[PDB]
């Protein structure tokens, strides 16, 4: 018995949106390949209820699903099942209405703008095709599910990606790369550090050869991609968690990279026992200039 | 796993709106009891679907259910379990818009008028008082869910309900009856139909009597006083008694032939599930199983009171 039960009505809807759509989906056959209506294809329902199940529900809202069958297989090409991707958005309310993650910390909720949605309309064939190629092995933000909400005339726009960092491991502070850190920002629990504080503290990401070459023959694919689509201004979100720090049960630096597919363990021969999470974000809203600095200025952070 | 595959779009949308529904009321805790707010409460869904889940669907339609609270706790109340009565809507198409069987022939799916779904709402306090005091126990339609369908921007309204005839047995011969001083009889157009339907002087003329024993007609005789004085008090008329007959020894030799032509319980049901069906006594000439229940109590000189008392009389004399 799920009550979609959540701090402010647009979740709610996002909740029941998100298993309504996933529900009507389960009716819907896996096709033997994509066709191109799939991608200017949608789902709309609009709901108005007189005196039942407003309880935590508007009475009335509309609900959007952009291109269902695209993003669905985009699920599954990134290894993530519909019936827990739908569990994760709808047994508890997501947290923290700008930028949330789900109650188990597997997937993130950006908001988005009305141009973000015509920008990723714009680039999902080659994205799909691009995501296809690569086997689902990508650094590149992970697209899940997109969605349109209108509560009170209000129309809201969201995007589901796969959280970067582990869904359990903490994180002890994280770098936006492509420039420092605010004041006021500085001065909060988990800092958003940036290329020269990180170059300022000398910090350094020992990991495994094979890691490294690996994680870079990736991270150029990607950003040659990107630039290939005349994108850029995007960061490379980098977590670090300390295994000491935190330190029948889960176990140290203890991880399920078939969840978190972005954590690194450190080298045999590292100075602190560490984790590390990195992805890239924000590739929404010369960059082929953009691609070489920051394919350079990262592959020297690895060792 | 669910297509809403059907003939008809109409269909598909009265699958899927059954299902989604249901489904709805899956995540709305069974309460306490029900609200005045409860009777005058619906559901309202409006779908569009662009180039999306069309094989079956239309891309476009509205489902609306009226009650819902209340529906849900009448199907309660009759012994019926929400996830089979989902499950005998949408498992497969319903079968025969404007008068369809569900493909297991549990349910009965009515479509019906404007001015209907307004009596309805007219006298479904009563109503659902009425099947509280009785305990579920009656010969009246027992409605299960109330519908308005949008398909081609055309409106149809429909009315689910338990069949009176067994989901299992055959019938082999059936009568409306309502018992007056006028005409009432099979059609030289009827009759050339395979299952006619039969009508009082019919009834008479061929001089049929139902023999069940009189621990089952003073049960049958009790309910029947009962329901058509509540329905007297709500000032209701021109409904019948819907009479359904299965042969026992009839059907099985149906059966017999039905495994010749493939090839090359015993006139048993559920009292709980076949609910208006009466085994005939052991002083019986034919062995049979009979079904009997009153249909049509809204709209499709003599008064409401006399009428309850005038159909009253004539079912009474049919048993024995
Ligand atoms: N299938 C599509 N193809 C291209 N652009 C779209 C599509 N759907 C929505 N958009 C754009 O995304 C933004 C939001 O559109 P809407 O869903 O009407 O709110 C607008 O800029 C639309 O033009
Ligand atoms: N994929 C992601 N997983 C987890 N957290 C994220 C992700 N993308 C952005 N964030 C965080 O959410 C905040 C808003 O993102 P942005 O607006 O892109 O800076 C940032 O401070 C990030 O730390
Ligand atoms: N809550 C209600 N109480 C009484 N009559 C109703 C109610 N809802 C609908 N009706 C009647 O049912 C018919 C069709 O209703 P609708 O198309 O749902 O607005 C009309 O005669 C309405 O006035
Ligand atoms: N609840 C019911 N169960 C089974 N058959 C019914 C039921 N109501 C009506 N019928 C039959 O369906 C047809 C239409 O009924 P009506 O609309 O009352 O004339 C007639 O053949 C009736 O005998």
């Amino acid at each position: 018995v799920k009550l979609f039960r959540a701090s402010e009505p647009i979740l709610s809807v996002l909740m029941w949106g998100v298993n309504h759509t996933i529900n009507e989906l389960s009716n819907v056959p896996v096709p033997v390949m994509l066709m191109p209506d799939d991608f200017k294809a949608y789902s709309k329902i609009k709901v108005d209820n007189h005196l039942f199940n407003k309880e935590n529900l508007p009475s009335r809202f509309k609900f959007k699903e952009y291109c269902p069958m695209v993003f669905r297989n985009l699920r599954e090409r990134f290894g993530i099942d519909d019936q827990d991707y739908q569990n994760s958005v709808t047994r508890s309310a997501p947290i923290n209405t700008r930028f949330l993650t789900t109650y188990d910390r597997r997937f993130v909720i950006k908001t988005v703008s009305s141009e973000d949605v015509a920008e990723m309309h714009n680039i999902l064939k080659k994205y799909h095709q691009f995501i296809v190629e690569c086997h689902g092995n990508t650094l590149l933000p992970q697209f899940l599910g997109m969605y349109r909400l209108t509560v009170d005339g209000v129309e809201t726009y969201m995007v589901v990606m796969r959280n970067v960092f582990s869904h359990r491991l903490t994180v002890h502070r994280k770098y936006d790369l492509k420039r420092e850190a605010s004041d006021k920002e500085k001065a909060k629990d988990l800092p958003t550090f940036k290329d020269n504080d990180f170059l300022n503290e000398g910090q350094k990401l020992h990991v495994g050869e094979e890691s490294k070459k690996n994680f870079l023959e990736k991270l150029k694919r990607d950003v040659e991609f990107l630039a290939q689509l005349k994108i850029m201004d995007y960061s490379l979100l980098v977590g670090i968690h300390d295994v000491d720090r935190a330190e029948r049960f889960f176990g140290p630096g203890e991880f399920d990279p078939s969840v978190d597919v972005y954590a690194m363990k450190s080298h045999e021969s590292s100075p602190k026992k560490e984790v590390y999470f990195m992805a890239i974000i924000d590739i929404l809203t010369n960059p082929e200039q953009y691609s070489k600095r920051f394919n350079e200025f990262m592959s020297n952070i690895l060792t």
